[PDB]
């Protein structure tokens, strides 16, 4: 899109990514379709969080265990589908879904907390609600994971995303695709190798012997490290490759994430090249015209 | 919101819809916020299978077998996240993704049965080509699931939402939610009852044996039935009833589904009260005055 002036200003910065690899294109693509939107989730979270913390919620709201009050996970249940009632709820606007009135009595004063923020405040905060809980329990199960996969030294023969003595995390991810049970069976030793032969099969089978002992919570928190990690791994280095090259070639003095200046916003311009991929990667390289 | 003159044509047509009942209102809701973008993705679909059929495509290409061409799934795996290129394959602006020089001269001439469609019509055929493997292998294991369960007689005590002599299929369906590995192991004969009482546990225990010589396959499909077909014939149900509603009180004759006559489209509805269900409902009972 745009006319004649806007593409002059952008056709010279093209000559920045000369000689970039078309990994490293792909890696720049995909931060410039997906940079926009993590920033502004992460933006809104800070500031949900914020006010969470200033108006003393958390005292009587943990994220996954009862105290005083619900856990948010269980808010979160209660209006799961129904976010525009929950802010409702935050106004003062509608009934609690549930519990009798001593537990009211107890909630209804906290309201007054929340007079005086904003639709857009709200709306950060009832999100937060509605989803810190999940992001909380799966951060501490990624972390349970993590400590026993390297206390147990499995890192050795294991790299997320190239092959050693042992097949990498995301060729295993691969070979246990939808079959997560059986991957929990085969860390438990009651099942065999999904392949090899019998060399591999030797190396690996002792090493079942360091889960012994390990709890049925604690063997699918390590499971699904094992499905997930490799592509958590490879996207976080990509992103990191994709920032670098977009800093070192001075693209943010034109394009913010969510705000336009000389040239437009990275959220615009992955509205522009929703679903193209492909042609960003072809613009970048010069070989297409703007949108 | 619209003003005064519309404002003043919708609100007598509330009168039409006192009497219902709360569940009719929530399906009337239900089909008003869903019913629009459920007739545009059939009328694309049929013009995807329209063209798909009349030029011949079929001849080389079977849903879930390799024949002259490749199956449709795995042409969908080739081009998965990829549709834009699917596209401009189709248009006769893109390469074969792999295959012989051989291969590729089979198929080549074939695009120029694609001359004359629009870009839409493309669309919805890339669509197509990208989603009718797995619906046909969806249709076809439910099928099966559906004559198995019919013909084995589970249906005497297992209703899809209703209790009788055995539970609902929506309660089995909640107790083993995120358990199909469990129920594939239940109907297999190989883990006792969870716990209805002795009494419950012998009335189901022999039932089981109908299900000797079913292949796993069977089984799989069997139990994905178990697991979803509660839920699928409620929304048959109630798309139903809120269908005869808005026939019956005359909706339809100023409320099309995907084009604007006296009153506004559906999908313009839709789209004016997403996520505030519960408003539109409100709005229906005449609860709530017009924005
Ligand atoms: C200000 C001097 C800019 C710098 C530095 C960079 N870009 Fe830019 N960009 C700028 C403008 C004014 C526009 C709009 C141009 C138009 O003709 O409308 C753009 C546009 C883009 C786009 C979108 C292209 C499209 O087809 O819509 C992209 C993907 C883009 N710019 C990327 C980009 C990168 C990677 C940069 C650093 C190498 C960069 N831009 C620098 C202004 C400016
Ligand atoms: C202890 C003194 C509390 C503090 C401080 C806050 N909340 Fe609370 N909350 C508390 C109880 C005992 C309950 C249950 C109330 C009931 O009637 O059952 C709640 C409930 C909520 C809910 C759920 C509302 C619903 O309809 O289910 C929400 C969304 C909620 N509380 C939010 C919330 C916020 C944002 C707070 C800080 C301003 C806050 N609470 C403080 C107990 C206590
Ligand atoms: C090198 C001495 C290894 C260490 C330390 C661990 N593993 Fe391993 N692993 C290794 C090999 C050579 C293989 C291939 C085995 C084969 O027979 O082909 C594996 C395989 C696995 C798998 C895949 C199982 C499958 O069915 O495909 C998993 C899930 C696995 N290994 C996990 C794992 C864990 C959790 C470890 C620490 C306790 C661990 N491995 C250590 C070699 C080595
Ligand atoms: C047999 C005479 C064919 C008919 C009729 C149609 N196609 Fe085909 N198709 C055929 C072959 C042998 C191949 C493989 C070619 C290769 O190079 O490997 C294909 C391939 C396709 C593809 C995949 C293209 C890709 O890049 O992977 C698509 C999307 C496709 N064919 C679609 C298609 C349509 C829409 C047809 C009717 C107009 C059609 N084909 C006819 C063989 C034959
Ligand atoms: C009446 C004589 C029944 C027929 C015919 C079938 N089932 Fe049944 N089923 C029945 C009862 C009374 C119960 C509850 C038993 C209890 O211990 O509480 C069940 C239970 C099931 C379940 C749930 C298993 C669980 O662990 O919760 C399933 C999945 C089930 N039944 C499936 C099923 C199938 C597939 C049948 C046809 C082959 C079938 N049942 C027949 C009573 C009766
Ligand atoms: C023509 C005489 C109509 C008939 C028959 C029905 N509706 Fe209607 N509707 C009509 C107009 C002109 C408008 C716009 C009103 C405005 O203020 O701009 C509407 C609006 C609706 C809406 C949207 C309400 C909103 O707040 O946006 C809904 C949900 C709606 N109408 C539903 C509806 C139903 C269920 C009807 C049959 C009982 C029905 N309408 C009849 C015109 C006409």
């Amino acid at each position: 899109g745009g006319g004649p002036a806007k593409e002059a200003i952008m056709k010279p910065q093209l000559t920045m990514l000369k000689g970039l690899s078309d990994a490293e294109l792909k890696a720049l693509a995909d931060f410039i379709l997906r940079i926009a939107k993590q920033a502004q989730e992460k933006q809104q979270q800070d500031v949900a969080k914020a006010i969470f913390q200033q108006k003393g919620c958390g005292s009587c709201h943990q994220a996954n265990v009862d105290t005083v009050g619900p856990s948010l996970a269980k808010i979160a249940q209660a209006y799961a589908g129904k976010e525009d009632q929950l802010i409702k709820f935050l106004k003062g606007e509608l009934p609690e879904t549930g519990g009798g009135p001593a537990k009211e009595a107890i909630m209804k004063p906290q309201l007054t907390m929340l007079k005086g923020l904003s639709d857009a405040e709200l709306k950060a905060l009832a999100d937060f609600i509605l989803r810190i809980a999940k992001q909380a329990q799966e951060k501490q199960q990624q972390d349970v994971a993590k400590a026993i996969f390297q206390q147990k030294g499995c890192g050795s023969c294991h790299q997320a995303n190239v092959d050693t003595v042992g097949p990498s995390l995301a060729k295993i991810a691969q070979a246990y695709a939808g079959k997560e049970d059986q991957l929990i069976k085969f860390l438990k030793g009651e099942l065999p190798e999904t392949g090899g032969g019998p060399a591999k099969e030797a190396i690996m089978k002792p090493q079942l012997t360091m889960l012994k002992g390990l709890s049925d919570a604690e063997l699918k928190a390590l499971a699904d490290f094992i499905l997930r990690i490799a592509k958590q791994a490879q996207e976080k280095q990509q992103q990191d490759v994709a920032k670098a090259i977009f800093q070192q070639k001075g693209c943010g003095s034109c394009h913010q994430a969510n705000v336009d200046t000389v040239g437009p916003s990275l959220a615009k311009i992955a509205q522009a090249y929703a679903g193209k991929e492909d042609q960003l990667i072809k613009f970048l390289k010069g070989e297409l015209p703007e949108t």
